């Protein structure tokens, strides 16, 4: 009340029925938690009159360029209006998972060995000497969309001849793409709130990588929280995890995604500032195991708007 609290669902990205899915669902827990909250889709509503129309706070419930990078905050900070999430610049610093890259691997951060290339560099005939790049990072690779989420234009190449396709989906969704080494290890993620570290979770997807379909449109991928990892590896993932994170600015709320390679080690894939909020999602995971409800964690995560 007074406190009218918007939750901004869906927009445009690729990400957008995710959205809806975040937004629908914290729409609800917020409701639970006795907050007057409201369902603003900038696909529709101009998020720019979201000052004149009353509210007070804002819940962040988007994935995607045009939610997730630093353009809405921006907006948001000038109008004064408080949002759950990352600042201005962890945003946009996130949702570049090539930025994202240089910045942990300039603190030292292991990362994955990668190869970028842009469109332009693309379109004109990579150097038959820019494979040597690409061809000394190994068998497979996976290829991925720079600023993209939910595994979307992402395609695992296993031999070169299978790269030139696997770049021209990428492309279809960014103009920078990331050429890595594939990790062969359990893949991981970790969730933020506020500056406590939820349980680990394990993602086995029944799949080759944890597609789209796996993250949303599956029921085979296997979900282990925590990790069932050592106290030894345990303790090794929470501190990279928040180094990484606090390398990269961000604040509130967030996730992280690790995997393992064969050399034993953690290999920072990249980080999310808008984490899905589906009834498949990692961060909901995280927390009913810290015992929490999905209305406490949705309230918890407003609490910390600013
Ligand atoms: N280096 C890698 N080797 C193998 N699989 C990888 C690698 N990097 C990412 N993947 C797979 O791709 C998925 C999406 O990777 P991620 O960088 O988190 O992108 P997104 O923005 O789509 O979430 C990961 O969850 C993992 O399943
Ligand atoms: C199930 C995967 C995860 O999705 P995201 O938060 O992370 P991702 O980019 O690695 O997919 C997603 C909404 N951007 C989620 O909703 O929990
Ligand atoms: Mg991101
Ligand atoms: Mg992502
Ligand atoms: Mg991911």
């Amino acid at each position: 009340m007074t406190d009218k609290i918007a939750v901004l669902l869906g927009g445009t990205s690729a990400e957008r029925e995710v959205s809806l899915n975040s937004g629908a669902a914290v729409l609800a827990g917020l409701r639970e938690g006795g907050i007057d909250a409201y369902p603003v889709d900038p696909k529709e509503v101009d998020v720019t009159q979201l000052k004149s129309m009353g509210f007070q706070k804002v819940f962040i419930a988007l994935h995607g360029r045009g939610g997730e990078d630093g353009t809405l905050q921006g907006m948001l900070e000038l109008m004064g209006l408080p949002y759950t999430g990352s600042g201005v610049m962890a945003s946009a610093l996130s949702m570049d998972k090539l930025r994202s890259k240089l910045l942990w691997q300039g603190a030292g951060l292991p990362v994955a060995p990668w190869v970028a290339l842009t469109r332009a560099e693309f379109e004109k005939g990579l150097s038959d000497k820019q494979l040597a790049e690409i061809s000394a990072l190994g068998l497979p690779v996976i290829v991925k969309p720079s600023r993209e989420g939910s595994s979307v234009g992402m395609s695992k190449v296993v031999a070169e001849n299978a790269l030139q396709d696997a770049l021209r989906l990428a492309f279809q969704h960014d103009e920078e793409v990331l050429i890595e080494k594939w990790l062969s290890g359990p893949e991981f993620t970790v969730a933020i709130l506020g500056e406590e570290i939820l349980p680990s979770i394990r993602i086995q997807p029944s799949g080759t990588f944890y597609d789209y379909e796996a993250k949303y449109l599956s029921d085979e991928t296997q979900y282990f929280c925590p990790a069932g990892l050592e106290a030894s590896q345990e303790a090794n993932l929470q501190a990279l995890v928040l180094k990484a994170w606090t390398t990269l600015g961000c604040k509130g709320w967030g996730r992280i995604d690790v995997m393992l390679d064969s050399d034993g080690q953690f290999y920072l894939l990249e980080a999310n500032t808008s984490p899905g909020m589906t009834s498949h999602s990692l961060v909901p995971m995280a927390a009913r195991q810290a015992g929490m409800s999905f209305s406490q964690l949705v309230v918890r995560i407003l609490e910390l708007a600013d």
